[PDB]
């Protein structure tokens, strides 16, 4: 049902262990959460022989729990977004903290929701 492809890589090896630790340490802090971890997708370049290398970090929330036409106030609007936006930045930061990495390598896409974090 579900089949998968590699190319054999040293480099892409060790990029995965790196990739695992992370999810798990990430999982730690939400596990019991309104949020769960789903993928992490990690780019790297020519070089790759510690945590400094990783260049990004991209990271999908999931929910852990339709309407065409919608009608708001203006204020209810921009509110909404707000709290959306909120939201995604401090997954992003608390991520950022756990993994003691700076925010600016760190992507974090909202699917459950409408929202992204930085680039």
């Amino acid at each position: 049902s579900h089949m998968i492809e590699i190319q054999a890589s040293q480099r892409a090896y060790i990029l995965e262990e790196m990739a695992v630790q992370l999810k798990k340490k990430a999982e730690e802090r939400f596990s019991h959460d309104e949020y769960k971890v789903g993928r992490i997708k990690l780019t790297a370049g020519e070089k790759v022989d510690s945590e400094e290398d990783i260049k990004t970090i991209s990271v999908y929330m999931a929910p852990s729990s339709v309407a065409p036409v919608h009608i708001d106030t203006d204020h209810a609007y921009v509110t909404k977004e707000a709290a959306e936006q909120k939201e995604a930045k401090q997954i992003q930061t608390q991520l950022a903290d756990i993994w003691e990495i700076g925010s600016e390598k760190i992507t974090v896409h909202m699917e459950g929701g409408e929202s992204v974090g930085n680039e």
